């Protein structure tokens, strides 16, 4: 009788195991005890996270080859400039939203903080043109032994572009050789499609255990001005779901709700695994098979928005550079936001591809409208004090970020006339 | 009897000679004060030797296991298929585990203490179990590929078999077509392989006497009595194997066991004389069809199967040589990744050649998944060359019980499927 | 547009351009300029060719192993690796010729500071001799480590041609399917570098347009003559010996250079000999018609084994060093200078860094040790100012010998195609 578990639809299980680990995690951790749900609970998320990492890199080389390879290069350039104008624009809509937010809930009233050494990063901005030259893999074995997006993302679409070149030769050994090359990297993306299929079958387990403990551990520390976080940041994340996105689909014909009701099975995922390149698997199985898009489109959209189209943390960042203004007490200005908005776009791009990056993105916010982030000010501390409730708010940040990736892939694909119509209409 | 003679000799009895030729000449060189003459004219071979021999432990656990699991995976495992590869999966794990056991109880390789130090950076932090079990889905491939770990690869390699499997059977064309031809890629690099490996261990002899002979010159240690030790250990728990394994999964499975030694007596001493799981195949077959009483569809389906991927011989060989390495460089094994060699060499077995390196291959893998680096000149790769040295006498040890649990499986699954005559058991 | 026109020769005059106008930023003082929004290009480029270098090397040479008898493979390297050797012997010996010819360090005051010193790790020939064996081949793929994986590729490739001769049928038809991956793999990689070469011409005017504007102020005075002595010799060394060789053993000289001008002026920018060999692969097979099975074993090795103009450089380094510090050397130091040359030529391919190690061995041949605050490591410093403008040729020379003794073993080995060497 255990196969009805696996006989389960998971559209309307996931959501069931987020619920009940919500429910799991408060009534566990207020009650004091966080301990035996990260010792004995917490396995189990971690496992799942790890078992979707697995995937991440040969899902997107071999599905971003088996697709450049299906393009004409010009289709493949206007859709990758369409796309990345896209991202742009989101990513600033976002950090508006966000400082609009901020300054309406009056984030950070009166923090009254502490004394002690704050938690700082140094910025270090590496350079925009050092970052674009770092697109280019110097190594593309080392680019894929290092869990780098964006290098194989370039070593991929390039491979796709000579193997269907070939394919268009006249020679019949170069011509059956590019078609086996082709045809290997299609059983493995096939084959990813496949574990992808079988890990969210497991995926309701692994949401449960890891919202569990999320909200169990931090289900405590959202209390007055973190609570005030908390409330602005999901509110400008849920605003930013139901306006921008809802708009920009609704203006280019995509219902929202569909999309939605479709999206549910990888925003469940990504609001739970806490990272955008985690769950990059769910949200490309989803797009391919929930929303009907060309192996050419998602498969270069949703990597790439895999780590450079942040919605969600550019929101939380643009809302958490509120938060510190206030917490110091010097508060911003009408022009310091702008600089604000400007910069996080801008450092979006600078950091695309830089692990841990979480963090550098705010520092380079906060050095470039005068908040210096020397350990030890008062500047630290209140950043320290968001770090307290981060894991609590990564959470929907991660979902806003993800959403956004499978907004801009369904637009390129609806705006280019190569997305399924059949699976769209009731 | 110049080198191309060199290569018609048997492979295992080449390596046997060239230990103890390795012996004889370190102890010579040592008694005349030759030490320093054979660590730089004699030790680079040895040295050679292992940096070739692994080099072949990560395209192996990569091609090898992939193919493995996409010969026995649950898309095209009936009844059967299932109830005889549990089987073997749990025999492995208990022939690994009574080869730990009889490993720790013998202490094999405890007189031979080639090793610096009681530990300096090991036996200094618990690696936690959850934790240790939580590394073997790797959080890249790639990257467990490139950074030389065996048990990661090997769960990934795994998983990559099962979905190959499922998609060879869809109903599709262009993606069957793509299966095929990535399975027959990985099929292509797996022999490759095993071919490289035939030539690695066509040079393993010079390889052994030269790693032999520099630990037998430079350190007074001998290689005799802890090596009879392992060899005694080994046998020991090969009896120990057949008795408790197979007597109690026989007697809970309604069989007299008496009847079946005495009747597989022949594919046990066939195998027992020639060394080999799959070139006593014909032998086994005709006992199990017509000594057992098995039907045609079982023992045509589950002695092939068996050939290939059960291997409890070589699984109780790296329980126990894995220990002996242990307890020889110094350090021996947690509780925590005693575990890790018995999940290396179960989901290894699954993967097989039987090439006479499956062994040595076999255990290079779990040397480096329970974590022991195999460094040119590190004890590890001298004591490994000292529990290579002799592997024609666990070989021709240990490819008895190989087919012997093959034939235990296969009246196991015909007996609880109602399949075996009793006319031939009952008297 | 832009791509309409030959880049035989469109590459010559992206060369020429740059070279002019990295002298000009120079002369004006705009270092900074050209650094900040010129070298980026460079770097795109020289990233555009190393990108490639790993899966070429792997591919192709799992290919043409794959399609050789081994004992024609083992001919072929016993005449490689002579070429190799006799070539590095005879570049040392140009180098001290030119070197007391134009009396190379005759005076210059050093001035004592802190100066460049690298510690010498000279590791012993037996453990670079072992390190071409890799410990796990995909660890060597993904360091850069090209030595390693020409040995893993050529036995892969041997066993796979041992495969496809087989009685079975299930290996047959399946290590024939390997096979034409890494077919397609070759082949889609000679293609990238083929739409590579399209943007060549901006990344080798932009890359020599730093280099001569950031060196070009520095050859001055008695630092000026040695950067003579290196080119002379590289001049001498091609026209000499490599003409030599190739008009003794049939090939034409003038008809070789004006086939490889592909990837001697894409060496010359680069400065990498191991990172311009996607180039210099596809113009051997496209231009002199080498097979597969010469040009990807031989290739490869001589860019890391083969320094010819590297070697030149050392000979010259070594008697500039050796006139600055006031100390003359002789006939026999100089028959050491050569035979250390070539035994740090052997003796230290593929540690990275080897650029600055083999010369700390030719020079520790001699009496001047490298160490730091001597003499020598103030001389030295000083010649390492303009090591990019002196490396430039010298890299340019390193890939000419790797083509040159590719074509020499092919035409002894009749692969070369006759039909692409007259018109
Ligand atoms: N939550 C996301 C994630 O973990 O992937 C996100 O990741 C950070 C990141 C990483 C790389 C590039 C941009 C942003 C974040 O933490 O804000
Ligand atoms: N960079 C030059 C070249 O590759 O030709 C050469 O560098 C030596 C070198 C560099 C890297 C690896 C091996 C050897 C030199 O400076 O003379």
């Amino acid at each position: 009788l255990l196969r009805r578990y696996l006989d389960y639809p998971v559209l309307w299980k996931i959501l069931w195991g987020l619920v009940l680990g919500a429910v799991f995690g408060l009534i566990a951790g207020h009650f004091g005890y966080a301990g035996a749900v990260k010792t004995y609970i917490k396995p189990f998320g971690d496992l799942f996270v790890r078992l979707l990492k697995m995937l991440v890199m040969p899902i997107v080389l071999a599905s971003l080859v088996v697709g450049a390879a299906s393009i004409s290069p010009a289709r493949l350039g206007r859709v990758g400039v369409k796309i990345v104008v896209y991202y742009l624009a989101t990513s600033a809509m976002a950090v508006f939203f966000g400082l609009i937010v901020g300054r309406l809930f009056n984030v950070g009233a009166n923090v009254n903080l502490g004394s002690g050494t704050g938690k700082a990063i140094e910025a270090q901005p590496p350079s925009l043109v050092q970052t674009l030259l770092n697109i280019v893999p110097t190594n593309p074995f080392a680019s894929l032994a290092k869990g780098e997006v964006l290098p194989v993302i370039f070593f991929a679409i390039i491979l796709g572009i000579a193997i269907t070149y070939l394919m268009n030769r006249n020679e019949e050994r170069v011509r059956k050789s590019a078609e086996t090359l082709l045809r290997v990297f299609d059983g493995l993306a096939e084959a990813m499609y496949l574990i992808v299929g079988g890990v969210m079958q497991y995926a309701p387990i692994g949401v449960f255990a890891l919202i569990a403990y999320v909200m169990a551990e931090q289900g405590v520390r959202v209390v007055g001005p973190l609570a005030k976080v908390v409330g602005a940041v999901y509110t400008g994340l849920f605003l930013q779901i139901v306006i921008t996105y809802f708009i920009l689909l609704k203006v280019f014909g995509i219902d929202p709700i569909k999309f939605i009701r479709k999206a549910k099975d990888a925003m469940i995922t990504a609001f739970v695994t806490r990272s955008s390149s985690g769950t990059l698997p769910v949200t490309m199985r989803v797009a391919e098979e929930e929303m009907g898009v060309d192996k050419g489109i998602f498969s270069f959209t949703l990597p790439l928005g895999a780590t450079i189209n942040m919605d969600g943390t550019a929101l939380y960042q643009g809302v958490t550079v509120l938060f510190v203004a206030n917490a110091i007490g010097h508060p911003l200005t009408l022009g310091q936001q702008l600089v604000v908005v400007l910069t996080a776009v801008l450092a979006s791009i600078g950091t695309a591809g830089v692990p841990g990056a979480g963090a550098i993105m705010l520092a380079m916010v906060l050095q470039s409208v005068g908040l210096d982030l020397t350990p030890g000010s008062p500047v630290a501390l209140a950043y320290a004090m968001i770090l307290g409730i981060d894991a609590i708010l990564d959470m929907g940040r991660t979902m806003v970020n993800v959403t956004g990736d499978l907004a801009g892939t369904v637009i390129v694909a609806k705006t280019e006339k190569e997305l399924d119509e059949s699976k769209w209409i009731s």
